[PDB]
């Protein structure tokens, strides 16, 4: 599975969903997650993310390991998103800011 990590929080560009063949992205107020059992590891989404927040599971940075299980848990409770929508209104201000997990909304 591929995993969405910190820098998606408060950006949520949603470019990643247009390339996913199996539609395994789930939507939260201000972040997206990949459902691990549905992802077929095609790697097509990782180049699409403007925030470069998507990583192959095996390449998730050492200080971002919690996102692995967080993607799994939140994918069981958030709704499925299959279409690109507009970025969060001030996505570019937050793109690049570190430690955004403290701002995650359920
Ligand atoms: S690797 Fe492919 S299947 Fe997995 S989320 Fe990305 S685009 Fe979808
Ligand atoms: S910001 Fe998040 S919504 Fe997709 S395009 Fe990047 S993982």
């Amino acid at each position: 599975a591929f995993v969405v990590t910190d820098n998606c929080i408060k950006c949520k560009y949603t470019d990643c969903v247009e390339v996913c063949p199996v539609d395994c992205f789930y939507e939260g107020p201000n972040f997206l997650v990949i459902h691990p059992d549905e992802c077929i590891d095609c790697a097509l989404c990782e180049p699409e993310c403007p925030a470069q927040a998507i990583f192959s599971e095996d390449e998730v940075p050492e200080d971002m390991q919690e996102f692995i299980q967080l993607n799994a848990e939140l994918a069981e409770v958030w709704p499925n998103i299959t279409e690109k929508k507009d970025p969060l209104p001030d996505a570019e201000d937050w793109d690049g800011v570190k430690g955004k997990l403290q701002h995650l909304e359920r």
